[PDB]
C-alpha cells in the first residue's frame, strides 16, 4: 500500500501521477492526465499498460490462482453448475433460490432460434468447418434481431445477452449435426444445460437419447471451467469492438474468431495433424511422434500455458473428472493408452520439464470429449459456446463503465507530405 | 525534440525513459520495458497510449492535415482514381504503369463471388437491413474461401486482401439488390470500378445502363474520399481482431459491424430520419428540428468531428463534386435543394458555430448518395467497402510488426477470496 | 380428421412468402393457390366434387390459418391431431413448439 501514495514524471516539465492498487494484485500509475498534458507513453500490445478496472475475474498467474466474482475455481467446478456459474459471472453473487428459479426460466424461454435462421444453415458446404459456420451464423444474428442492437439501452443489452446465452448451444449443436449428415434436434426444456446439450448433439429420431449422468457432470464441468479466464485475445477483441458501438452478436462473433485464431495458424494447424493422427502405440510411447516438435503448437495440443507457471489450476477437476468419464465407458479405450503415455512423456521428459510443456485443462478436456465420440473440429466450438457468459459479462462490464470509445494513437513513422503526379495513364 | 528530451519516471528511484520521435506529429514516451519491471500505467480510453507505429495515414486535426502514404488527400481525390489508391495504400509508393496494369488485372479477376455463397443470400430476410445482411456474408466467407486463413503465411495474406478488395463490391451491390427485390447483377470485366458497382446497383435485364461518366467520377471521389482515417474506433477492431490471429474476413467483418456501431440507437435513426423523411425547405428546420433532436441528432446527419478542428479537408473536394452531380442531374436534385439551407444553418446558426458543427465529407457524400438514388439504408454499406482496402493495409502492416498481440491489462477491484457455498438446488 | 393435412408441396408454398407479410395477405394467398394441387374437385357441377371439395376446405383452413401465425413469428409447423378438438388443435398448432408439450386450457 505504501508508494501507492503517488508519484511522478518529466522531461521539461513536472507532473504528478497517482498510484491506483487493486483489491488483488499489483498497483498501477494512473496516467489518465499526461494525455492533455500533451504527454503520450508508447506501448504496442498493451503489455505495460492497464487498459480497465474489472470485477469479474482474478487470475494470479505464477500462483495458479483463478477467481471468478471471488470465488475459487475449485470449488465452483465440483460445487456449482454451468447455469449457476452463469449467473454468478455476470451478476456478481451466488443466487437465492428464487433468483436462479427466475434465471433459468428466462433461459429455458428462448432456446429456439427462428426458423429461418434456421435456414441459413443449409447454405453453407455440408464439408465447411464447423468452427466456420458457428462464426458465420453469430455474425448474421444482427439481420433477424434488429430490436436489440442499441447497446446504448440497457434493456437492450438485457435481451441480447439472453439470446446469446441461450441459443448457443442450440447453435452449436446444429453445427455438428449439419456437418454429419443428421436432422437438427430442438432444445428440450425437461433436459439440464448440459444434458440438453448432448440431447442436441447426439439424439436421432430412431430412438430416444438417454443421457448418461456421468457423461452429464463431465460436460457441465467442461462448461464451468471455460466460463471465463479474464482478459486475453479474445475477450480484448469483444472488449475493443463492444466499445466501439457494434452490437453485442457481432461483437460475441468477433470473439469466436479470435478464440479460433491460433487453431488455423499454420504452425499449429500442421501440428494439429500429426497428433491426431499417429498414434498407433509404436509412435507417441517410444517418443516417434513426439521426437517431431519443430512446430511448438503446445498449448493447443493442450500442453503448457501462456499465464500460469507451474500448472493451470482448471486442471485439476478436469483431470479426475477425465479418470471418472474413461471408466464409466468402461473397456472401449485402447489408442486411448497414448494420452496415458503422453501425459507421461509431459511429466517425466527433460524438454517438457524445461520448457514446462504441462498438461493444461484442454489436455485432459481433449482426452474427455474424444471418449465421447465428439470430432476435434467441435473442440473450439464447445469451448466458444462455453466462453460465450464470460464475453457477455465483460462486454457488459465495458458498456457499464463510462462509455468512452477507445481511440489509441499512432506514431507516424511515414513519409512526410509531398505533392502526388500519377505515372499511369489508365 | 521540442518539449520532451529524455524524462524521469519518479517513484523511489528516478527511472529514465527513452522519448521517440515520429517523422511528424507529437513525440512519445516509451515504455515498452516497464511492465518487466512491475510497474504499470492506468489508462482507461487510451487517452495517453501509443498503440502503434505507423506510414499508412497522418492526421492533423487542428491543422485539417489528411496524408495517405505523404500524398494529400485533395490530390489524391482529384488526380487519382479508386484503384490506383488502393495501391498505394496497400504498397505505400503510386504504381507505375505496369504495376498498376498488373494489380488492376488481379482484382478485375476475382471480382465474383461463388455460386453457393448466393444461396446464402438468398436465407436472409428480405426485409433484413443491408448492412445486417454485408455483416452475415463477411463473416461467413471463411466457410468457404478456406484456403486463405493462414495469417502467418504471407501467400494467404495477399490472397486474402486481394479477394476482399475484389468482392466487396460485388457484395455490396448484392445486398442493395436483395432488399429490393431486383436480380444480382455480376462483374463487368470492362467496367472501372466506381462504374461496375453503378452498374451493379442500378441495371436491370430490361435494358442496357448507360454510366453517366459524372456519376462515375462522383462516385470514385467518394470511395477515395472514405479509403481510409488512420486510427479510428473501427480500425482499432480491425488490428485488434487481428492480432490474436483471426482470419482477415472476421476480422474486415469486425471493423464492418464496428463502422455500423454508433446507428443502431433509437435517436439515432429517429434523427437522421426526417433529415430524408421530408424534403422541403421550411418544414425539416424552420421552428422544427431546432430541438426536435435529442441525443446525438447532429454528428449523425454530417455535422462537426472530433478529429478535425475547422474543417474536415475531405469535404474540400467532395463538396465540389456535389455540385457537378446536382447540376448533372438536374432533375433529380433540384427538389433536394433543402441542403443548402441546412448548410446556410450550419454556417450561421449560433447553435452550430458553437458546437462547431461544421459539414462534414459525409454530409456532402449522402447529398450525392441521395441525388443517384441511394436509399439512406446504404450509406454506410459504401462507406464501408471503401474503407475495406483501409481495413486491410492496417491489419497488413500490423502483422509485418510481427502480429503485435494486443493483450491490455486489468486493475481487479472485485471480491478477494471468498467461499463458495450455494444456496440453490435446480 | 381424415383429411386435416395439407399436402407438403403446398406447404413448401408458404416458404416462398416473405416473413414480415401480412398473415391475412398470406392465407389469401396459399387458398388461392389451393386448385393448383387439387385438380380433381374442380368441376362444381359434379355433386361428388362439392362434397369432396367442401370437406377439403373444412378441414384444412385451421391448419393453414396457424401456418400464417407460426410462419410470422418464426417457429415451426405443428401437424393436426386427430386426438384433439377442432379448437383445442387449433390452439395446439397455434402454440405448442417442439420444446415441451403443450397442453391446452379447457
Amino acid at each position: 500500500a505504501d508508494t501507492k501514495a503517488k508519484l511522478t514524471l518529466d522531461g521539461d516539465t513536472a507532473v504528478e501521477l497517482d498510484v491506483l492498487k487493486g483489491t488483488l494484485g499489483q498497483d498501477v500509475i494512473d496516467i489518465r492526465t499526461l494525455g492533455s498534458k500533451g504527454v503520450f507513453t508508447f506501448d504496442p500490445g498493451f503489455t505495460s499498460t492497464t487498459s480497465c478496472e474489472s470485477k469479474i475475474t482474478f487470475i494470479d498467474g505464477d500462483e495458479g490462482i483463478l477467481l471468478h466474482r471471488g470465488f475459487p475455481i475449485d470449488q465452483l467446478a465440483t460445487d456449482s453448475n454451468y447455469l449457476e456459474v452463469c449467473y454468478i459471472l455476470l451478476n456478481g453473487e451466488k443466487p437465492t433460490q428464487e433468483q436462479y428459479d427466475e434465471f433459468k426460466t428466462t433461459v429455458t424461454r428462448h432456446t429456439m432460434i427462428h426458423e429461418q435462421i434456421t435456414r441459413l444453415f443449409h447454405a453453407f458446404r455440408r464439408d465447411s468447418h464447423p468452427m466456420a459456420v458457428m462464426c458465420g451464423i453469430t455474425g448474421a444474428l444482427a439481420a433477424f434481431y434488429h430490436d436489440s442492437l442499441d447497446v446504448n439501452n440497457p434493456r437492450h443489452r438485457e435481451i441480447a445477452a439472453f439470446r446469446l446465452l441461450s441459443k448457443m448451444p442450440t447453435m452449436a449443436a446444429m453445427c455438428y449435426k449439419y456437418s454429419i449428415g443428421q436432422p437438427f434436434v430442438y432444445p428440450r426444456n425437461d433436459l439440464s444445460y448440459a444434458g440438453n446439450f448432448l440431447n442436441m448433439m447426439f439424439s436421432t429420431p430412431c430412438e430416444p437419447y438417454e443421457v448418461n449422468p456421468i457423461l452429464e457432470r463431465a460436460m457441465d464441468r467442461i462448461l464451468i471451467l471455460h466460463a471465463d479466464h479474464e482478459q486475453n485475445a479474445s475477450t480484448s477483441t469483444v472488449r475493443t469492438a463492444g466499445s466501439s458501438g457494434a452490437n453485442p452478436f457481432a461483437c460475441i462473433a468477433a470473439g469466436i474468431a479470435s478464440l479460433w485464431g491460433p487453431a488455423h495458424g499454420g504452425a499449429n494447424e500442421a501440428a494439429l495433424k500429426m497428433l491426431e493422427e499417429i498414434g498407433k502405440k509404436e509412435n507417441i510411447p517410444e517418443f516417434v511422434r513426439r521426437a517431431k516438435d519443430k512446430n511448438d503448437s503446445f498449448r493447443l495440443m493442450g500442453f503448457g500455458h501462456r499465464v500460469y507457471k507451474n500448472y493451470d489450476p482448471r486442471a485439476t477437476v478436469m483431470r479426475e473428472t477425465c479418470h471418472e468419464v474413461l471408466k464409466e465407458l468402461g473397456t472401449k479405450d485402447d489408442l486411448l493408452e497414448v494420452a496415458m503415455e503422453l501425459e507421461n512423456i509431459a511429466l517425466n521428459d527433460p524438454y517438457f520439464i524445461e520448457k514446462k510443456l504441462y498438461p493444461n485443462v484442454d489436455f485432459y478436456s481433449g482426452i474427455i470429449l474424444k471418449a465421447m465420440g465428439i470430432p476435434s473440429s467441435m473442440f473450439t466450438v464447445i469451448f466458444a459456446m462455453a466462453r460465450t457468459v464470460g464475453w457477455i459479462a465483460h462486454w457488459s462490464e465495458m458498456h457499464s463503465d463510462g462509455m468512452k470509445i477507445a481511440r489509441p494513437r499512432q506514431l507516424y513513422t511515414g513519409y512526410e507530405k509531398r505533392d502526388f503526379k500519377s505515372d499511369i495513364k489508365r
